[PDB]
RNA sequence: GGUGGCUGCGGGAAUCUCAGACACCUUAAACGCUCAUGGAGGCUAUGGUCUGCGAAGUGAGAAUCACGCGAUCGUGUGAGGUUCAAGAGUCCCUUGGCGCC
DNA sequence: CGGTTGATCTCAG
DNA sequence: TGGGCGCCAAGGGACTCATCAACCG
């Protein structure tokens, strides 16, 4: 029924490794030399490249000697490098006439960390198993973590997040049931930095404790920080310490993307209507003395992620248009009611 | 002999076992390590700390278990307990930290 | 036959 | 002397989430 990310860690060997460091930096080249080259299109000619003449080049580019080492790339990777681009573009041509929110025009990237490549599935290219993954140009990667999947697979999305750790997030149109009928009818839950989550129904008040990870962990990661900045650029030693810092990041949002996970579908299991408001996140951060504690919450996340499986199970979100926490998740709980009735 | 964690594998997290170092003495906090090189600095609240018994840096290396093949150690494959939960991609924007001015 | 690749699609600034 | 410029990460906010006939070893 619902589309659905199975998130694996894939184990490939040396050969493998070097093809996916390879797939994600031919894809960034792609993606840097088409934006270039539509730039040089649309400053020259009327308009610019499209998809389907992006595409075409790109062919061309493969199927030429100029730069024929990008053959030896997985084609999907490439392809929805340049379907990224063109979506880049759209998002850019979204609200151009609007003035609600300016969406940036699309830029170019240089040598991030976090590196993903995309594959499709077309008749039997991608299996899963017990202990392993097929992938297109890699063939059999040992993964960990393999969940249970009854759907067709759409695509596969290789990542890497440090220098020798690799997701792959597995998407499949899978049937998720709607769970029973929740023990209670509704519930408002107030966000807050001291206490992350109040939630009631007026009958009990579950308050649940704020974990602060990232103030908690901030003197590691200060430490970390400041070994990467004593150590020269382009240096093996320079990128272990920023393995080790985006490891300790990495923990963080583990650790706060757990909490959410669990808390959420506790509520979308205990209660049927979980009422909440729309605070916006990115404009309370400008605010730079309760701007750390709003990124360390994570309010958004645990808002979509509360939406997203109340849509999945059956649940239904009234979020509402935009003691002190009691009271206002109280409060929020009724305008939930009243908005659902 | 007791206790706490630092680093590493165990998909995440909490535990828990194992391993590369430790520290404190029944008490809870703090810190990963080995070798080579480098020459006065690193961290922290006007000062305390480690340091010419070597500081920041720079390069390499080990850090669970079984089995297969090499001359204890390298190379491949396989396994990794326990409870909870697990939806991502894309682009853009923002701010968090550090360093220097 | 199992796997890989090129063409499809519907806006602009 | 806090704003600015470099890096390293995170979150927040919309949308989006592929398929098939030919070619090749």
């Amino acid at each position: 029924i619902r589309n659905k990310a199975f998130v694996v860690r894939l184990y490939p060997n040396a050969a493998q490794t070097e093809l996916i460091n390879r797939t994600l930096g031919s894809a960034r080249f792609v993606y840097n030399h088409f934006l270039a080259r539509r730039i040089a299109a649309y400053k020259e000619s009327g308009k610019g490249l499209t998809y389907g003449q992006t595409s075409s080049e790109l062919t061309l580019l493969k199927q030429a000697e100029e730069t024929s080492w990008l053959s030896e790339v997985d084609k999907f990777a490439l392809q929805n490098s340049l379907k990224n681009l063109e979506t880049a573009y759209k998002n850019f041509f979204r609200t151009v006439k609007q003035s609600g929110k300016k969406v940036g025009f699309p830029r170019f990237r240089k040598k991030r960390t976090g590196e993903s490549y995309r594959t499709q599935f077309t008749n039997n290219n991608i299996q899963i198993g017990e202990g392993r993954l097929k992938l297109p140009k890699l063939g059999w990667v040992k993964t960990k973590g393999q969940q249970d999947i009854q759907g067709k697979i759409l695509n596969v999305t290789v990542r890497r997040i440090h220098e020798g750790h690799y997701e792959a997030s597995v998407l499949c149109e899978v049937e998720i049931p709607y769970l029973p009928a929740a023990p209670k009818f509704a519930a408002g839950v107030d966000v807050g930095i001291k206490d992350f989550a109040i939630v009631t129904d007026g009958v009990r008040f579950k308050h649940e404790q704020n974990p602060k990870y990232y103030r908690s962990t901030l003197k590691r990661l200060r430490k970390a920080q400041q070994t990467l900045s004593r150590r020269k650029k382009g240096s093996a030693r320079y990128g272990k310490a920023k393995t080790k810092l985006a490891r300790i990041h990495k923990r963080i949002v583990n650790k706060r993307q757990d909490f959410l996970h669990k808390l959420t579908t506790s509520l979308v299991r205990e209660y049927e209507i979980i009422g909440t408001e729309h605070l916006k996140p990115d404009n309370m951060r400008k605010n730079r003395r309760l701007a750390l504690s709003i990124s360390d919450a994570g309010w958004g996340e645990f808002i979509r992620q509360l939406e997203y499986k109340a849509a999945w199970y059956g649940r239904l979100v009234s979020k509402v248009s935009p003691d002190r926490d009691e009271n206002a998740a109280l409060n929020i709980r009724r305008e939930a009611l009243v908005a659902a009735g």
